[PDB]
């Protein structure tokens, strides 16, 4: 018997387990599908980045109707630490109105103001050296970055010279320097905060900062390489879980909690635990013979990610060195690795293929001459057209509320809808942060070893292509600006300066967009039950007691930014919520 059982030892689950076990009278068992990492260089060393070491095996999408019926491999972590163990270490908060919007969907206690203290509590910022801050244009607001919390973050101690050309080009096309992208707005260019521990220039993943740091505690239990296969109930009270070996041996074990079960199994894991447990849409559960404990049509609905596009380039005059020097110049690569091994300096402090700066933009910043035409098209179109006919009416109502919030964001000069990056080598990246499209993740069987059906539904809402085409065009402005023209860039096939119309551009984007950056969210959404929600503002699953969702399944919709910083802070927040109820 334990006080709490947590299903999934990723960012959210380890953060919560750490905080709960600060009380020696509280025992927690974290059951995690994947193993402990081995401190491999591909995990700890940014320049050695090997995220494939711990991908969840055997996940594939359905044919994507919005992307020429392409099927894609599905990327998500299977390891203690979850996504933090294998992600690109990009550490960014959302914008103020993300959290304010979640509140306004009917979630008391949710706002930028209520999240800020948890962002600060989550982390310790280590400032860069003064010379690098000056040379690099690295700025921050120390008043809103944490100084005492467990997640270490800082910056690489080096930048590739081409990053200077790109910064100045971005400024030339209306992306100015941002004082601090952690301050609730990020309109322009800034250094990428990185979840690195500057004492060793190694990854600060949740395994380290929310397990190893406190692993002397006897009340903090971990069971790697096991799957939570089912929640156990006494009436409507969640009292325990069943678990099985991840490797598929015909063993099943029950373990019980005295206070609560917490799901932390991620956007693609949490809904499957709920549905196998009889918490989910009665149509699906009836088809599979699963007895209904709580009829929640929102479970597995509302899937979101943040699509990506890689644009290939050739250069007549690129500057040396650059990220591609690591792969095409054995001498350079060896010298940089030796430099890192000796004094922890140089290119190996940057995640492999990343540069050091990035840019974020609102819809009006991307599309100053046409954003009102995009907003009009989106306003004109019934929210129901984005979902299959016969979608549960409560789920449609919640989608319409999300959509109305996002259209306000499209009007807001201080909320981002897209990200631009250049690694300094042969490609650029353009990310779509705020899709209106919604996907699904549903079990196909009662067998807990079976992958769910994963349908991103990328590009099914036609507004998304209008936003994404605008982001593409802004990226093209950067590469055509004076400070980048000196390097002699040109788009390579299948892009090219000869694609000038929205139709010509998007035809290629439809063939190249990746549905996912492994940012899967929002499949157990925090909205009122009558809006298709799965959890309350206190993250309690509707219709049962003693059961919460901690992982980013609970988010209503995607942020202006990537999820990691908010995955940590939301778990810090929930730990205090749980402590308040049980007087811990
Ligand atoms: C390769 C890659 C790259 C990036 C990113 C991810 C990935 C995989 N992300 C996304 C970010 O890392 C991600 O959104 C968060 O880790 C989500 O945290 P959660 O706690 O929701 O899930 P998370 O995925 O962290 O943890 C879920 C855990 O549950 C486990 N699990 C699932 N089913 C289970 C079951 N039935 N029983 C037990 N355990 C189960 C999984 O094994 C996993 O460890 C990212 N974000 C960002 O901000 N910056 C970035 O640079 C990147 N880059
Ligand atoms: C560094 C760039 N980058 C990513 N690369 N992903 C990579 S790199 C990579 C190389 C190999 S290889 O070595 O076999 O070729 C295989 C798979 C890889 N993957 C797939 C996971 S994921 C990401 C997210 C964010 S965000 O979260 O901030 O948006 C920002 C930047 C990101
Ligand atoms: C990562 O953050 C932690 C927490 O703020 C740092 O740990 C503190 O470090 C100081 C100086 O070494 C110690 O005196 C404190 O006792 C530590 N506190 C805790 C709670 O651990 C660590 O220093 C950080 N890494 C860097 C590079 O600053
Ligand atoms: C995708 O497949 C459907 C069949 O389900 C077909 O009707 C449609 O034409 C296909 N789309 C493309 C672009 O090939
Ligand atoms: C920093 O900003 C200044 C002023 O715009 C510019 O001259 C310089 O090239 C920039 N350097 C980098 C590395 O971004
Ligand atoms: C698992 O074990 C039980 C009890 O021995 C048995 O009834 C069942 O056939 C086994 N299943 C598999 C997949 O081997
Ligand atoms: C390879 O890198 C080395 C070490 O920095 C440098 O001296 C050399 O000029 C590079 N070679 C090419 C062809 O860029
Ligand atoms: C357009 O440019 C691309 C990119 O270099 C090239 O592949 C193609 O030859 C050009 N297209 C036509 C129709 O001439
Ligand atoms: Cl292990
Ligand atoms: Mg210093
Ligand atoms: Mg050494």
């Amino acid at each position: 018997n334990y006080t709490f059982i947590i299903a999934g030892g990723g960012i959210s689950g380890l953060t919560l387990a750490d905080r709960l076990t600060e009380d020696p009278r509280v025992t927690v068992l974290v059951i995690e599908a994947g193993p402990l990492d081995r401190g491999e260089d591909g995990i700890l060393v940014p320049g050695a980045f090997s995220p494939w070491l711990y991908f969840w095996p055997g996940l594939v999408s359905t044919p994507q109707a919005g992307l020429n019926n392409r099927t894609v491999d599905v990327i998500t972590a299977q390891v203690v630490g979850g996504g933090s163990t294998i992600n690109a270490m990009v550490y960014l908060r959302g914008d103020k109105d993300d959290y304010d919007s979640w509140g306004a969907l009917g979630n008391p206690g949710w706002s930028w103001n209520s999240m800020l203290p948890y962002f600060i509590k989550s982390e310790t910022f280590t400032p860069p050296s003064p010379e690098l801050a000056a040379a690099g244009n690295i700025t921050w607001d120390g008043s809103i970055r944490g100084r005492s919390g467990p997640v270490n973050y800082s910056y690489p101690n080096y930048f590739f010279p081409g990053s200077e050309n790109w910064w100045n080009a971005a400024n030339e096309v209306g992306l100015p320097p941002v004082k601090d992208p952690m301050a609730g707005s990020k309109q322009g260019v800034f250094w990428i905060p990185s979840a690195i521990d500057a004492r060793t220039m190694t990854r600060s993943h949740a395994r380290r900062n929310h397990y190893d740091r406190v692993s002397s505690r006897p009340n903090y239990h971990i069971l790697p390489s096991h799957l939570v296969s089912k929640i156990l109930f006494r009436g409507k009270q969640a009292i325990g879980v069943s678990y099985i070996p991840t490797s598929g041996g015909n063993t099943t074990t029950n373990v019980y909690a005295s206070k609560e079960i917490t799901l932390a199994a991620g956007g693609l894991g949490t809904p499957k635990i709920l549905q196998l447990s009889g918490i989910g849409p009665r149509k699906l559960l009836n088809e599979l013979g699963i007895p209904v404990i709580s009829d929640l049509p929102g479970v597995g609905q509302n899937l979101q990610d943040q699509p990506t596009l890689t644009i290939p380039y050739t250069f007549t005059n690129n500057v040396f060195p650059n990220t591609d020097s690591l792969t095409t110049n054995a001498t350079y690569n060896a010298e940089q690795r030796a430099l890192y091994d000796s004094s922890k300096q140089g290119a190996y402090t940057i995640v492999n293929s990343l540069s050091t700066n990035i840019g974020v933009m609102s819809l009006q910043r991307a599309a100053p001459k046409s954003y009102r035409q995009i907003i009009a098209a989106a306003r004109a179109r019934s929210a129901s057209l984005s979902l299959p006919p016969g979608t549960d009416p409560a789920v449609i109502r919640g989608y319409q509320a999300q959509r109305n919030a996002i259209l306000k964001q499209f009007e807001n000069p201080n909320v981002g809808v897209g990200t631009v990056h250049w690694g300094t080598g042969s490609s650029a990246l353009v990310y779509h942060l705020k899709p209106l499209s919604r996907g699904t993740v549903n079990i196909r069987s009662t067998n807990p070893l079976d992958a769910p059906e994963i349908d991103y539904r990328t590009g099914t809402d036609p507004i998304d292509a209008q936003v994404y085409t605008s982001l593409f065009r802004k990226n093209r402005e950067i590469f055509n600006a004076p400070s980048m023209r000196v390097l002699g860039p040109s788009e390579a096939a299948p892009f090219g300066a000869n694609l000038t119309t929205d139709e010509e551009i998007y035809a290629v984007m439809r063939e190249l967009i990746n549905p996912s950056n492994a940012h899967q969210c929002c499949t157990a959404a925090m909205m009122p039950k009558d809006m298709g929600g799965v959890v309350s503002s206190e993250q309690k699953v509707y219709g049962v007691q003693g059961l919460r969702v901690a992982d980013i399944s609970f988010w209503p919709f995607q942020l202006s930014g990537s999820p990691m910083a908010t995955a940590y802070a939301g778990a810090e927040r929930l730990a205090d919520v749980i402590k308040k109820e049980h007087r811990l």
